[PDB]
């Protein structure tokens, strides 16, 4: 189907012209006011940012001159009956030239020109928000008529006025009585009268601009009353401010148990603070990042980016940066490379912080791991890189067989003093220390003088089998190692073997003899056990039986096995129930029984007919 | 103190001037090329959309004129030697005035002017994609200089060239040899030569512009070759097209078991199709592949969840030409249209499932067996009572008043109850035999009221969360055991006292029940289902004991033996009573990991039979 008219036959003959790009202002205004912001409340944020920029410019101008500092405040006002919202400022202001150059031209901002002509861009380039030049036109999205009063702080400037309706035309006049600074008056739409209500405005202000750098008022009462401590050095801020900030951000009533104050500028500008709660995690904590992203003291509202890995969703705090790329809508540029490196840097720093906490305090870290271990266990099984899994795995605490009861140990220190020339790590799963010590599998391997890691928590064998390796060493379970490893008369032993294969033929594949058991009359061995256990309870005897191949062993030294001889010689019917009970007990001890409700009736029958002579 | 400085001293006294808004083109171009799109490959989508719009305009003009229709298609070519990407079409083309007025002006689109002068605005308004007027400038995001060779389709037009480096100035000249249509030459940047490779371009084309209305060829081979059946009439489309489309969109090799072809226009313009896979859900299956389209081009938000989370097991495509879009052609967040669409889709899917259940019970039984967990999860995660009750109509249970294996629903159960009765009784067990031989059911065996048997796990939790159906209260059998209002008493009261002193710290109280026939003991707690669920959570994970009561029956043979056992073998008697208590707790379903009781059971087995 190769039919390509693509060629280079084109050739230029006529004289080349020369033109300049134009623009359609009405369509640009319509696009800005209709299809730019997904929410209608952002105009308050934009106006507050503009007021903050004006105040910052005035403050810098006065500081560079060494003059006295007047008051620097933002004043919001709402009039319910008139349906208007008013924001006042005490910044630099602007004359009619700046009025018609900035408010009359799309995508032109004087703040960028101010920053460029500063020659330092250190003291003030970190405190100016405006960079695009279209933020003022969001007021037309909720208004039908905008009215602005302003006058410059220069000694001899006069007031002015600025009216528009968002219809591609604006009129400028000269006004008297204007207070120095800038004042914006907004007349609201019919369908946007909700913004004349004090509660809605307060909610928006607290959601977006709580940490503005200047005092802010709404109808007369100050709303800041709280310093952004993440911008200060740790040596200046006390613990009371830390706990109050944690109380504010976490919406809790307890104290933080861990506090990290992170400030870095080499790879990228990062100023963040992190908290770990004092209570235990709950159902909502497991349910679905609780960390707010900021940029020059303005919320970005990611709510989907998850700048922090999912398994770290239990920590709280704020993250602030100056170099994140944000689009024209003042939202994150989704899945940029900078975000993907910020996440890795932050998670590595958090891992390093958690590792160091163990050294300086052991009991507190043990309690924290007891509380928040499930998050680390989940983080093991969702990562992909082996290095990440090994980094997280250093936080796990286990109980070993070479140490006294009730004290923990780590994998790294487990590998410290293990056998000189064996690249193997052995772990056993049991609900208790008592069940781990007297487990048939542990007895079967107790001959070897190796240290076994007892793990009691749930979803732990799953974590080990997804880890598969630590410091280039294999993680081998005791159950697998037993099969990997390579009295009663023999005539009666073999005859009872034949009988057991006869009776338990359908459920059991093979029977063997074992001298490695001393306190358990039976044991069930499968070629693999951890994966079988995990698979069994996601999904009656048979359809589970051929999926396991339950090899069963017998202990000739046990008393019950010995008595089974003469209880079959005397009454085969009782032995019929006895062997089934032994098999059920062995399968229960192996941990392969999901719901043991089935065996209750047969156990009752065996008990009621076994001792009837007594 | 209330610090307020607001006054109204401002007054105007001069003569108002008049101006109009200007614009800065350099800053606008920088904003478009740098801080508008999250990805760099979207320029191919914009160019293909422009070519499709041009072809649509030419086709409409020719059909309205009534003239013959020539061949029309778009060609996209890749040349890695010069690091260039080229796109060519055979549309209407542009004149010199059209070139200057359209390509040289920001936020001006001729497609809107064409639509406004159509006099019907319905025939072709559903096929024109461009609406903003800034999509052509995304080519400067990956290029340093662009070339445009165009020639209008009018009988007497002349060729032209449109050159620009994206620096804010462009030059236009007259060219010779240009064929009818348009042709765009792109010279890629140093870091953007990734797009001079066939594989990446093919990936982008298949991702974004796979279902365009006109044939396109990449380096000579057709790419789309597949019809978008979600726009065609259901009667015009057969089974083979449905199977092929399903195997494409679902990326599977099986045959769908259910097919819904939804197409409505009254509340909103909707064209959609939904599929149910034949294979069972996997470990991995537990953005849902319901990708949203608009004007036959992918929107690709994949995060707003236009469909409820519990309905993530269905595959298909949803199209809507009235959806609002951002300047970057991404979904507007939380628009009322999105919520209306989600509600309508949920209701329609529920109605479709109900109708499918009515039409064929045998297939619906298998479907419910395969996909039961999703409905329970949706019931648990729902908030509104009507939403919970709508989903609950899809649940199936078997009851005691029916032969084994036959399932029914809550609707018929409510239909066939007595008029006086106002509540529903349900019992949970892993098997029917355990259900009908449960100690709790034997106490409810006296009355003839029907009871629903639940076998699958999380059924108890779902029934607890639902809490009400059709103005009736959902209560369990174990709850009603306590709400409802041969070992003579003398030789028995002291025997319960003996259990009390032996089991002081494990059972709060022990008494005698007479509603038991086959069990030696039975254990009751106040709120059995809730206690069971919390115990399962705690043993599953430490998140943020209880009060058990034990009843015996003086008629069981095994219990009758314990009376004389106290005076003969107390050492055997203690651990035998422990076995009885633990067996009762296991039968109650309140037992944790039962490995702890193996050793004492073995000691019972060894000791109790050292006499035969
Ligand atoms: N209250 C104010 N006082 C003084 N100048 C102001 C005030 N509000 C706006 N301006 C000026 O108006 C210009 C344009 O405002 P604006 O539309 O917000 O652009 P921007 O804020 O710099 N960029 P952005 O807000 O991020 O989209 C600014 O550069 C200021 O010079
Ligand atoms: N291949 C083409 N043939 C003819 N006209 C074209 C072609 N490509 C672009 N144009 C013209 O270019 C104008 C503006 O281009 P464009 O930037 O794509 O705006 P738009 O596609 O109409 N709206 P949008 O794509 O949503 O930004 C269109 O109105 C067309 O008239
Ligand atoms: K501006
Ligand atoms: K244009
Ligand atoms: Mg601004
Ligand atoms: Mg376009």
């Amino acid at each position: 189907p190769l039919h390509s008219i693509i060629s280079s036959t084109e050739s230029v003959q006529g004289s080349t012209s020369k033109h300049e790009f134009q623009a359609e202002t009405k369509k640009l205004l319509d696009i800005v006011a209709r299809s730019l912001y997904s929410e209608k409340e952002v105009f308050i944020r934009e106006l507050i940012s503009n007021a903050s920029d004006a105040l910052e410019k005035l403050r810098h101008k006065l500081v560079s001159d060494g003059q006295a500092l007047p008051e620097m405040e933002i004043h919001l006002q709402t009039n319910a009956e008139k349906g208007t919202i008013t924001i006042q400022d005490t910044g630099i202001g602007m004359t009619q030239e700046e009025l018609v150059s900035n408010l009359g031209t799309i995508a032109r901002s004087g703040s960028k020109a101010f920053l460029d002509a500063l020659q330092n861009q250190a003291e003030a380039s970190s405190k100016i928000i405006g960079q695009f030049g279209v933020g003022f036109y969001s007021a037309f999205m909720v208004a039908d008529r905008v009215e602005v009063y302003s006058r410059s702080a220069a000694p001899g400037s006069l007031g002015y006025q600025w009216l528009s309706d968002g219809s591609g035309v604006f009129e400028i006049a000269e006004a008297s009585g204007v207070r120095t600074g800038t004042k914006i008056i907004i007349h609201l739409k019919s369908d946007c009268k909700e913004f004349s209500s004090e509660a809605r405005v307060r909610d928006v202000v607290t959601k977006y601009s709580n940490f503005v750098s200047f005092p802010l008022y709404l109808n007369g009462r100050r709303m800041n009353t709280l310093q952004a401590i993440w911008m200060m050095d740790p040596k200046d801020v006390g613990e009371w401010q830390h706990e109050e900030f944690y109380r504010y951000v976490a919406q809790a009533h307890d104290k933080p148990r861990y506090t990290l104050h992170y400030k870095t500028d080499a790879p990228l500008n990062i100023r963040s603070i992190f908290y770990v709660p004092d209570m235990k995690p709950s159902m909502f904590d497991v349910s679905r990042s609780s960390v707010a992203l900021y940029s020059r003291k303005v919320l970005i509202q990611t709510k989907a980016t998850d700048i922090l890995p999912k398994w770290l969703r239990f920590i709280r705090g704020v993250v602030d940066s100056e170099d994140i790329p944000l689009n024209l809508s003042r939202e994150l540029l989704q899945e940029s490379a900078l975000i993907r490196k910020l996440r890795d840097v932050l998670q590595q720093r958090l891992i390093k912080f958690f590792i160091d906490q163990s050294k300086k305090d052991a009991e507190k870290y043990a309690k924290f791991f007891e509380d928040y271990g499930l998050f680390m266990r989940e983080g093991i099984v969702t990562a992909t890189e082996q290095e990440v899994k090994e980094d997280i795995a250093k936080l796990l605490r286990y109980e070993s067989s070479a140490l006294p009861s009730g004290q923990l140990t780590s994998l790294s220190e487990y590998a410290s003093r293990m056998r000189a020339g064996t690249r193997n790590i052995y772990y056993l799963c049991a609900p208790n220390r008592h069940l781990a010590e007297h487990s048939p599998y542990y007895e079967a391997m107790k001959k070897k003088d190796t240290e076994v890691l007892f793990c009691f928590e749930q979803f732990d064998e799953l974590t080990l089998l997804h880890l598969r390796e630590f410091d280039k060493k294999k993680l081998i379970s005791v159950e697998t190692d037993i099969v990997v490893d390579h009295c009663l008369s023999e005539k009666e032993t073999e005859e009872l073997m034949a009988w057991m294969r006869n009776v338990l033929g359908s459920r059991v594949t093979n029977v063997k003899v074992t001298l490695r058991l001393d306190t358990h009359p039976a044991m069930v061995t499968v070629l693999e056990m951890g994966a079988a256990r995990h698979f069994l309870r996601m999904q009656t005897q048979e359809e589970r039986a051929q999926l396991l191949q339950p090899t069963l062993e017998i202990n000739p030294r046990h008393a019950l096995i010995k008595k089974l001889n003469q209880l079959r010689a005397s009454e085969p019917g009782l032995a019929q129930l006895l062997v089934d009970q032994i098999y059920e007990n062995a399968m229960i001890a192996a941990g392969l029984v999901d719901d043991p409700r089935a065996m209750v009736g047969r156990l009752n029958e065996l008990l009621v007919k076994a001792l009837e002579r007594h």
